[PDB]
């Protein structure tokens, strides 16, 4: 639509990912691959606020972005992910979320949001784009037979509402997570998904800052596939563009001119999964299309890199208390360290298998 949040802004580059990448590139012994790896630090990614302990870091990023804007005569944009719901990841075998519904989870989440708002309010010259709560509302479409999800439903809805309502007051542009083509893109799931997302938008007051939805976050699907990946048989929506083209009109019919952003950070290599549901450290992945607002679709504001490639999805060590057995499957790269920590061998392959090449 007319207001693309990225137009006219320079994207602030994550210092944390830059430091991970710089350390990683020194460990790559081929000097040409090391040079290509070093250049990843100049590709914009999202910063994940996956615990309250990261909120002070957000304040430093906003202040640095504000000063860089003044130093260079530009307007800066910071990209963040809000990811701390109570009883987070209700359908997963293991969750690293720090809040629980049974221990004041909603109140703790609201305090987490209030602290984020307090930082953003101090730097009105910096634009913020936020992805709201990966792996949350999509579970309320297909996973209500999971008792933990059924019990979390009202809390997930109330917490997402609090985030949307309060971040809108400080002018944050928001995209709610909407799974991916192999989750909500099944034709039978499209209408229940559109009904849920529209309800959430209505309850939050239909703010123009609620721009739309994010897809493929931390996944591996193509935006536009040359031929369908075999894992997709039975689903005519075999890539993200098919999913978005099918869902967007349903949202428009309800009065919401929604737009989309699509993660392509680990999408460069297709046909590497044994089953569509396999999500953990998929072996052979490559960096995909770099972030751009030249998307080829009316409905897509930007291709983005939401999940930072090289940070592990989960451990393969079956003795860890954070162990998710999805991370032991055959198409998962192993041995793998704990979720969120740097996985050097995986990063090196992301660089070597990048498509387009770095």
């Amino acid at each position: 639509s007319a207001n693309n949040p990225w137009t006219g802004f320079q994207i602030f580059l994550s210092p944390y990912y830059a430091n991970e990448v710089a350390a990683a590139a020194k460990q790559i012994t081929d000097p040409t691959l090391s040079s290509k790896a070093a250049s990843v630090a100049n590709i914009p990614t999202f910063t994940w606020l996956d615990s309250v302990a990261k909120i002070p870091d957000l304040g430093t990023y906003l202040a640095s972005a504000s000063a860089l804007g003044k130093s260079t005569g530009t307007k800066q944009l910071v990209q963040i992910v809000i990811y701390d719901l109570p009883d987070r990841d209700c359908a997963a075998k293991a969750s690293n979320g720090e809040f629980s519904i049974a221990n004041n989870g909603q109140a703790n989440y609201e305090n987490y949001i209030d602290q984020i708002v307090a930082q953003i309010q101090q730097f009105p010259d910096v634009r913020v784009v936020a992805v709201i709560e990966p792996d949350s509302l999509a579970n309320l479409v297909t996973n209500l037979n999971v008792q933990k999800c059924a019990n979390a439903k009202t809390t997930y809805l109330a917490c997402v509402n609090y985030a949307l309502t309060n971040l809108a007051k400080v002018g944050v542009y928001m995209y709610m997570d909407a799974g991916h083509a192999g989750w909500l893109g099944w034709p039978a799931n499209l209408s229940p998904a559109a009904q849920l997302f529209t309800q959430v938008w209505q309850n939050a007051g239909k703010s123009p800052f609620i721009k739309g939805l994010a897809t493929n976050v931390a996944n591996y699907n193509a935006l536009q596939a040359a031929s369908p990946d075999p894992i997709t048989q039975g689903n005519p929506n075999y890539d993200e563009i098919h999913y978005i083209n099918a869902l967007a009109p349903l949202l428009q019919q309800a009065g919401w001119d929604a737009t989309f952003i699509v993660d392509q950070g680990r999408s460069g290599v297709q046909n590497i999964r044994q089953q569509w549901g396999d999500w953990c450290n998929i072996k052979g992945a490559g960096f995909g299309t770099r972030p751009t607002t030249n998307t080829g679709s009316q409905f897509i504001d930007s291709i983005v890199w939401v999940k930072p490639g090289g940070e592990c999805d989960g451990t393969s060590n079956s003795s860890s208390p954070r162990y998710d057995s999805t991370c032991s499957l055959p198409d998962a790269a192993q041995p793998a360290p704990e979720a969120g920590t740097w996985f050097q061998a995986y990063f090196q392959t992301l660089v070597s298998a990048a498509n387009p090449p770095l």
